[PDB]
């Protein structure tokens, strides 16, 4: 039973110059210290966030995986890489380049390192083509952000994308990104603590309340990252609203709670009680170990929360290993 | 064994002529049908919200309360009545009129209907007066919105108000309103299902992360409406952030979860799993029965989720009765 950690991120060796050729102001690149141990994601000439070797170096990453007890990691774009606001053809060329970097990263050891691709989701046609190209080149699926500006997952272009993926057997991880909140949540990591869980919840409900699960084939494999946000906990509020209000019930024929059999969530909720309630709502078959390696708010002892739960042995094995193996078809 | 519902709402019997005196376009009033069981809250000459008789009629309410098994009910402003956008002086006099109306509604049976007052929270001076004035007139505390625009509860102006209330032993109920989310939650009541819980979590976290509870006297009686949103379930994430980023730890000298003994939440969470998680977090002494009567999304069998739960008889008596008795000082 190899521990599979199915939610982690990477960032490729791109220089200022290469990024500039796409967008001098908005294309992210990687600055590495002379020493080679630390670095920063840059945007234009500005420091975006500080980072360390494990995000760009697959050999260094292998050492930490050994140290952690992680046998297989699935890793994908850092969300600042998405480029969802750029011109389509440019975002397409970018996506391909990033996905190639991701394959080259995993080529260091394709047994223990699996990658998901990004897509120019602003353009449905180009997004489908990149999704297919990348999977047929080695990627085990796609990571998308959870919205495109004012477009949420109920949007016909995003629904059409999920449907293409269901049709071609391409798993999706939905990652919250580009957080709401306007001006309100600047200090103390509030976008991460408030807006992010709200974003993921909104993605799920957008699928549910629009009736989109009635249209998307049941074969779609889709996981919502970062514990599904606050979804599991406020689901009661949503069923209540659906039972008692026309406008809530209108596009959604079955109790919202019944739609949990249509998706997955990762396990990153940082609390025993939250995990227990997460597993209660979703069922043990629908929660997968994800850490958010190698960022600093990520689970520092990968799998620790699950292995130390008062869940059954049966269930623990599915969450740390079983489910993702099936979900991503990583042949154990 | 007396049942106390501490979260319900009311709307006064204001004539269109009396409303137009404050603001012909933005000041809320009540239109009542022939039969006398139907109404609309209006904004000028437009239908703002359709409402039913229990919202404005004490006699009718007094009877649903008899039907429901609720001995005492705390009631307060519908958030449309807040008028936080108004000019400080126009609001002060609006607040007083709403609060004279609230005391009239209470006077129909002051043993069973208790009231909280609204305040012109935009101007500190006028809000403190109205608070002390309203309480001494018979109000048991105040209801405040969770934010004013981008001033969250970490705003020093708002702190001072919380502290002014603390020393007068004026209890406060913090209610979500004016939900974040802009152009993104237009259907299926998503403001209420996504933004509302996030607002309330924000409100709590701005107190904890800013260090406000270090500076507000422990005598503060403050309660966060609607279960405190997603607060209890996301709390583990908050501690994780605190432990791993020193910017989260800067004004918050102890782990964020330690401050749970500084506030209360109501019980309105619509799921037994969620109720259990909520109590586990807050403690059985810090959760009060609130229904959100008489709104359609309000609990239909008031007390029903608590009374059917797997909690002990001791826990149930505190939530239904014990806690709210002490908090609002309603003597049995
Ligand atoms: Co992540
Ligand atoms: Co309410």
């Amino acid at each position: 039973k190899p521990r599979i950690d199915m939610h982690s991120h990477f960032f490729p060796r791109i220089s200022e110059q290469e990024a500039a050729k796409f967008d001098a102001n908005h294309a992210p690149w990687l600055q590495v210290s002379a020493k080679g141990d630390t670095g920063s994601i840059m945007m234009g000439k500005n420091n975006f966030r500080p980072v360390y070797q494990a995000l760009w170096d697959p050999a260094f990453r292998i050492e930490e995986m050994d140290a952690q007890g992680v046998d297989v990691q699935v890793t994908c774009a850092t969300p600042v890489m998405f480029g969802y606001t750029w011109e389509a053809n440019k975002a397409a060329q970018w996506a391909e380049r990033m996905n190639d970097f991701a394959l080259e990263f995993a080529a260091h050891n394709p047994q223990r390192i699996k990658v998901l691709a990004q897509v120019p989701l602003q353009d449905l046609d180009l997004a489908c083509k990149e999704a297919s190209r990348a999977v047929a080149a080695g990627h085990l699926g796609i990571q998308i952000g959870n919205h495109l500006g004012d477009k949420d997952l109920d949007d016909a272009t995003l629904e059409a994308f999920l449907t293409h993926c269901a049709n071609e057997d391409i798993p999706i991880l939905v990652h919250p990104w580009d957080m709401m909140g306007g001006q309100r949540m600047k200090k103390w990591m509030l976008p991460w603590l408030v807006a992010m869980p709200a974003e993921t919840q909104l993605a799920i409900l957008s699928l549910i309340l629009s009736g989109a699960f009635e249209r998307i084939p049941k074969s779609l494999k889709i996981c919502f990252g970062h514990g599904g946000g606050s979804f599991a906990f406020l689901l009661g509020r949503v069923d209540n609203a659906w039972r008692h209000r026309d406008i809530v019930r209108e596009d959604c024929p079955r109790p919202p709670s019944e739609y949990v059999d249509r998706f997955f969530v990762d396990s990153a909720v940082f609390n025993p009680g939250a995990l227990e309630l997460l597993v209660s709502v979703m069922g043990e078959d629908r929660v997968m170990l994800g850490s958010d390696y190698p960022f600093p708010l990520g689970e520092q002892k990968i799998g620790g929360l699950v292995l130390s739960s008062n869940l059954g042995e049966s269930a623990k094995d599915k969450i740390i290993s079983g489910n993702a193996s099936k979900f991503f078809n990583i042949n154990v």
